[PDB]
């Protein structure tokens, strides 16, 4: 059984891997939903999984929009994302979210996606002074600087899981 | 009576933002923010004089500054639920913005509404982010400023009776 993790990521890709961390045993599959924005840094997060080759590790974009900006794009983008929500679902078990990545209107979109399709720990990640690179937010995971916030199991509706098969 | 519930933090602008983006108007607004420094009450306030047919009331969450451990937001969620149920009308729903705040005050006020139920959990979003009343209204009047509904939120009655302990 697999532990997976779902992201949205904006322009600051620091927040995967502090949302990695956040979970102590680890994680098996990361899959990340992010714009098809040109401020989307990929660099950032080959590197760190490049040095967790036991980590199956995806990037969706979402060819044609960039910045959410008006009603059609959200629903353009809500759907694109519950699309994705439901394929990269475990089979036996629902996944660990993220909802920290992104703008505000991606992250309440995700909160829904973990209601409707369930989520084994929906979690937030803070931090105190942002970590920008990879030391920084090793040496701030090392002195204690960065707390995880949990909100809660998400039951989910067995029923609306199997809409993956259509 | 319509009902605007929302959360805010540091820019202040979204509540005049919000109270416009529903085309009727509110009679009631309720503002709920910690005790921060940052938050400016102002321009919020010097706004809400200007309109005197309406009741605004901000509520300042007494001790808290800033959420930071998992222990602050539960002090933080905790408050907003009650809160949430205090301001929340008797025979009506409310209306419940987004968009100020943190994400993870945003995010509890998103669950607020689910258990409860919110006539329309919405959050506004601009272009240019304004910075004061007189941008604002050049904003909305270039159209600019974007209402995003996200859903009507049923709610539980088996949990709203719980304002009653």
């Amino acid at each position: 059984m697999s532990r997976v993790l779902l992201c949205s990521a904006g322009h600051s890709s620091m927040v995967v891997p502090e949302a990695f961390h956040a979970v102590p045993e680890g994680f098996e599959e990361v899959h990340v939903f992010t714009t098809d924005s040109e401020k989307f840094n990929p660099v950032v997060l080959n590197d760190f999984f490049h040095s967790l080759p036991n980590v199956r590790f995806s990037i969706t974009k979402c060819h044609g929009l960039a910045d959410i900006l008006n009603e059609r794009d959200f629903e353009f983008y809500q759907e694109m994302l519950w699309q994705w929500y439901l394929t990269k679902m475990p089979d036996n078990e629902l996944p660990y979210v993220c909802l920290s990545g992104g703008i505000k209107s991606m992250s309440a979109s995700l909160q829904k996606a973990a209601t409707l399709f369930g989520a084994q720990s929906v979690f937030h990640v803070l931090a105190d002074n942002n970590p920008r690179n990879i030391e920084e937010m090793f040496d701030a995971l090392q002195k204690g600087q960065i707390h995880f916030i949990e909100m809660g199991y998400e039951p989910g509706w067995a029923a609306l899981r199997r809409l993956k098969k259509i």
